[PDB]
């Protein structure tokens, strides 16, 4: 069992803010949160409204998912009552950027995954790099938009198939087939899955020769989004063992949140 990355955010020593994006950035903070299931646990929070948040970290080791499972599993919370804001992550190959601080919204990524909320639109992104900066998308499931943590899980299997789960419950599965349309570079994934259908099937869409970095690059209107925990592994049993710990801690979190609301406004 090979764990390629497990960030619990005791600190963000590994994560480097971008110097290359040209955008107005805000600072991340390591915080407990307004409600939590473990008083010694902490998370990565966006601290300032109407700013971008752009940083990247190196994985524990460079790897390829050829002929292997890949599990991307992370716990994300919109504690602020989100009106418009991203909450997703990106995985990047070694050649995308010379070092962490070169990461920008335009850098080449292998995979973009996670929730994204704005103006009524609420989607879980699953974007797969196809060729160059062209990506594939399909019609996407809703994401959660309340104020407690939710575990997002993406499983990529080497028969070119995938599974999407929220809080340990399957919400979508399939093969990377003509359900998916091709997105042009820089074009928005609006969640409908409707773009350019004119591209040849790749039986190796699932596979990337290099995973080396992970990056966060989100716009925030109301800031306060918390990235609690990030796991990258090739081992389904290890992913399930860590999910159990996190889901039990999210249950205690929710009970603290319900007890606070029951006493307040
Ligand atoms: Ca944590």
């Amino acid at each position: 069992a090979k764990v390629y990355f497990h960030e619990t955010f005791e600190n963000r020593d590994k994560w480097i803010d971008s110097t290359s994006s040209g955008k107005a950035l805000g600072p991340f903070k390591i915080v407990s949160g307004k409600w939590y299931g473990d008083a010694n646990n902490k998370g990565l929070q966006t601290s300032e409204d109407n700013k971008f948040y752009i940083a990247a970290a190196k994985l524990d080791e460079e790897f390829s998912n050829k002929d292997k499972n890949l599990i991307v599993q992370y716990n994300l919370k919109f504690e602020q009552g989100i009106d418009c804001g991203g909450g997703y992550i990106k995985l990047l190959p070694k050649k995308s950027i010379e070092s962490e601080e070169k990461f920008t919204p335009e850098s080449e990524y292998n995979i973009m995954f996670g929730p994204d909320v704005c103006g009524g639109s609420k989607r879980t992104h699953v974007i797969m790099n196809y060729k160059g900066k062209n990506n594939l998308i399909r019609k996407e499931i809703k994401c959660e938009s309340d104020d407690i943590s939710h575990l997002y899980t993406l499983i990529i299997r080497p028969n070119n198939t995938y599974v999407v789960k929220i809080d340990g419950v399957e919400k979508q599965e399939g093969k990377f087939d003509e359900d998916w349309d091709m997105l042009a570079p820089k074009e928005i994934d609006d969640g409908s899955g409707i773009a350019n259908p004119d591209y040849v099937y790749d039986p190796e869409l699932y596979k990337y020769d290099s995973f080396a970095y992970i990056g966060i690059d989100v716009w925030q209107v109301k800031a306060g989004t918390i990235y609690d925990d990030i796991l990258i592994t090739d081992d389904i049993e290890e992913a399930e063992k860590e999910a159990k710990v996190i889901l039990e801690r999210n249950a205690a979190e929710k009970k603290m949140r319900d007890e606070i609301k029951e006493a307040e406004n």
